[PDB]
């Protein structure tokens, strides 16, 4: 899930790989070259304004003539937008950053976004309150699956999607349809789980970062990019910023299986990290005005933030039953004249403070144990081990990986604290193997015993 | 005690000493920029109307009372009822644009009990998406004060207003300004720090449901409601949910002072208490229109979140460099409070950057540093004893206790926790006066310091 993805294949229009289940995760789906043809792309030199690329529907969708539009410049085409456009992107801005308009055209009222990727401007080119409303019940919501249900519910009014699902990551990167909302007669997504390879890493990566993608009709074709390659570095084009990118067709084929004619979804970004997906599905071919889709962008950001906090107090009402717990300890602590005698008092529940199997406490040149544990010479080599290690806490949900694994029944995972320097005194939280990641708060706890032990003895 | 009655109503005239008083809710006007109609929530018989509906609507008020929003409304009437259903939340907005004679008009329409209430006003994505770039900065912004920052430029971007403020309230709702993107030219009001009462209680308490208020014009009269009671009730018409409701004339009268044509502030709400008002002045005249409103209210509500979150990272921030400290303490509690805690090994002074600590434990009391004399803190203990809670803490000790406000010399700031219940057992840190009568501002890490301090001793000494 926090994983980087695998270096891309080259696309296809280079010669590279057929795209199969077993090869996901290597698709280039950011450089496919190619747009959806409801709207059109050009690309221009971020200096000079040039016109250096354009879709092979841009001529007929804008009404130049081709030889005409190309070689053209911005300043020429958009005399009104140019100026405005390169203050609001100046040289080194983030992609995900847009200057957007809206033009007349001899095609009606047209939306304008642009975008820059290094030297190169991206413009694309496309037709053109009850939030606030929902905003209440957002905020209402007492919990992540109450705030999942109004999300999903808001933005089908908003929409008209036929389906809008939450999909939130397992830490493994598989998903689950925690919320549903649907039109009468489809059968339920909700509480369905997928293997994480229905969206895979570099699709998550992408979507951290882009926060909103969509196929407006799964049966239309992409329209190519002409030329293919970017003139200014005879590479492909990045059109991972570009809401008319192309679909994967392995995405687009899976849609169709599914009988879904449209598909949108926005990212659910916690902590930097890709927590979850609002996912929409049409049964019909539908293109999002795009003033939707920024409110929908909109809604992402908000959904992202509430998620954050209400974790937060999540962790902070776990951390609290925990100083209850370490007071009980410190106080014994306090009083001690044997570390030994005082902490292997079942009272304190040492164990139950990290919801651990197992426990070795070390002191005076002896240790004893608590609950679970590994037979004394894997308990010798373990404290042996620690011995090696630098700083005064050591903490894994795996100790094999990192402490090459035949104790993992008792200790698959570990929490050791050095009580002093050296490890000559320390305790060690052990848990069995499914081990139970262990939660930041009790990491922090650890910390703070290692503090009130370290002072009372 | 209750508010005061409104003004026609015979209610008392408005001044400092009566400030928390005022109905603010209930003016019975409203603003000229606009209309507004009530109407029953069953029959949707127009009930009241502004006396300048006539000018938005193009039927004189006599004439329209009586009418129902079927009439009037046909196309509408239908959505409302549905978009408004009884017993809804009155921040709830039914909202449409309509055709008039003379651009559209926009509409507002909210419930209070048995009432709808519309408001008209004249209209005509730059904004929804300027708002989509200032997102980046939002997110990218590595503390409160950058945040702060980066929300009133982004705020002054979108609207044009000649100052923006975000103005954050302490505990005992006094104030400061903690960031201010202003038109050159303008003097500073960065971190200027304002009483609880230039924002008192009531306004405070509608500004926690009721998310955006404004002027549009500080020097323009505020137009009645006809009939000004509702004749549902024959009583007062919360106009709370209207942002046409007439502002405070006591507001207006500060606004004037300085020099501000046009005021509007949305609420930074952090945990359902009002965390702050990005509070914005423009020094002439000047109708925000509805779309940019409510772009405003959309950056209000991400605002509140990046607050809570911006801020908990620089609390835990602050709260690291005191862990060493911290450890110290909880490690003597765990072991008399009263040679404990008064060990100047300990320096439970400088934990909280304090000039004084009264101590009292057993029946008796004791203190460390520059404290007042015996019967103050006596008085002080006293009043402490009548709190609420078991965290009382304040910048201005004056403005929360009057009676302590000659204790300003040691205790013009004061953050006290109860060890107990009933603060018979307790801890008090005092902070001289600036070398009038603020102390510096107790650091948010520094409260919940004193709220770990609280949980530990309640703990050892039971
Ligand atoms: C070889 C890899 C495969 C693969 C490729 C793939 N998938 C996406 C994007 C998406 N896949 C999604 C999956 C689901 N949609 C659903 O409705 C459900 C279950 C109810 C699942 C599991 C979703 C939501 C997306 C996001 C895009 C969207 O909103 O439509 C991509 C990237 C698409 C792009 O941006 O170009 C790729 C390459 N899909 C597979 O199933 C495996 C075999
Ligand atoms: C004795 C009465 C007083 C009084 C009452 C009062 N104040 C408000 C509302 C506001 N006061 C604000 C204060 C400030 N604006 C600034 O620019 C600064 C500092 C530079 C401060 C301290 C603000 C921002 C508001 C909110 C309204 C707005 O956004 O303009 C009310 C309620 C107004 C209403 O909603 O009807 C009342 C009754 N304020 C005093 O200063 C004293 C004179």
């Amino acid at each position: 899930m926090s994983r980087d993805p695998l270096p891309f294949f080259p696309p296809l229009y280079l010669g590279g790989p057929e795209i199969t289940t077993e090869n996901c995760e290597r698709e280039p789906i950011h450089i496919p070259g190619s747009i959806q043809p409801h709207g059109a792309l050009l690309t221009a030199d971020g200096h000079s304004g040039e016109v250096l690329q354009m879709s092979l529907n841009a001529a007929t969708f804008l009404g130049q003539e081709p030889t005409v539009l190309r070689g053209q410049t911005l300043a020429a085409l958009l005399p009104e937008q140019w100026p405005a456009l390169q203050a609001a992107l100046p040289p080194g801005c983030p992609d995900a950053l847009q200057y957007r308009a809206t033009l007349d055209w001899p095609a009606g009222h047209l939306s304008l976004t642009v975008h820059r990727v290094g030297e190169l401007l991206i413009l694309e080119f496309e037709p053109t309150h009850a939030l606030r409303n929902a905003m209440f019940a957002l905020e209402s919501a007492p919990n992540l699956r109450a705030l999942a249900e109004v999300a999903t519910q808001t933005v089908r009014e908003l929409t008209g999607f036929d389906r809008v699902m939450l999909y939130k990551f397992a830490p493994d990167a598989t998903g689950e349809v925690i919320a549903e909302a649907r039109r009468e007669g489809l059968h339920a997504f909700l509480g369905h789980r997928f293997p994480a390879s229905d969206i895979p890493a570099q699709a998550r990566a992408l979507y951290t970062r882009h926060l909103l993608r969509l196929t407006a009709d799964t049966r239309a074709a992409a329209v190519p990019l002409d030329p293919v390659l970017n003139p200014q570095t005879n590479a492909p084009t990045p059109l991972g910023g570009a809401v008319l990118r192309a679909t994967s067709p392995m995405h687009m084929q899976y849609l169709r299986n599914m009988g879904v004619g449209s598909s949108l979804s926005v990212s659910v970004v916690v902590g930097g990290q890709l927590w979850g997906l609002i996912a929409c599905h049409h049964q019909t071919p539908y293109v999002l005005p795009p003033d939707l889709r920024t409110t929908l962008e909109y809604l992402g950001r908000l959904l992202s933030l509430q998620v954050q906090v209400k974790e937060a107090a999540d962790v902070a009402a776990f951390r609290q039953s925990l100083r209850e717990h370490h007071a009980r300890v410190a106080l014994a602590a306090a009083h001690s004249l044997s570390p030994h005698d005082t902490l292997s008092d079942p009272a304190l529940d040492l164990l139950g403070l990290m919801r651990a199997g197992g426990l070795i406490l070390r002191f005076e040149g002896r240790w004893q144990t608590l609950g679970e544990v590994p037979p004394a010479p894997a308990v010798d080599a373990l404290l042996a081990w620690l011995e090696t290690q630098p700083g005064a806490l050591v903490q894994t949900d795996a100790l094999g990986q990192l402490w090459p694994a035949d104790l993992a029944p008792s200790a698959a995972g570990l929490l050791a604290i050095s009580v002093g320097e050296g490890w000559s005194e320390c305790l060690v939280w052990l848990r069995p193997e499914l081990a139970e990641p262990w939660h930041p708060g009790e990491i922090e706890e650890a910390q703070d015993l290692r503090d009130t032990l370290t002072g009372a003895l």
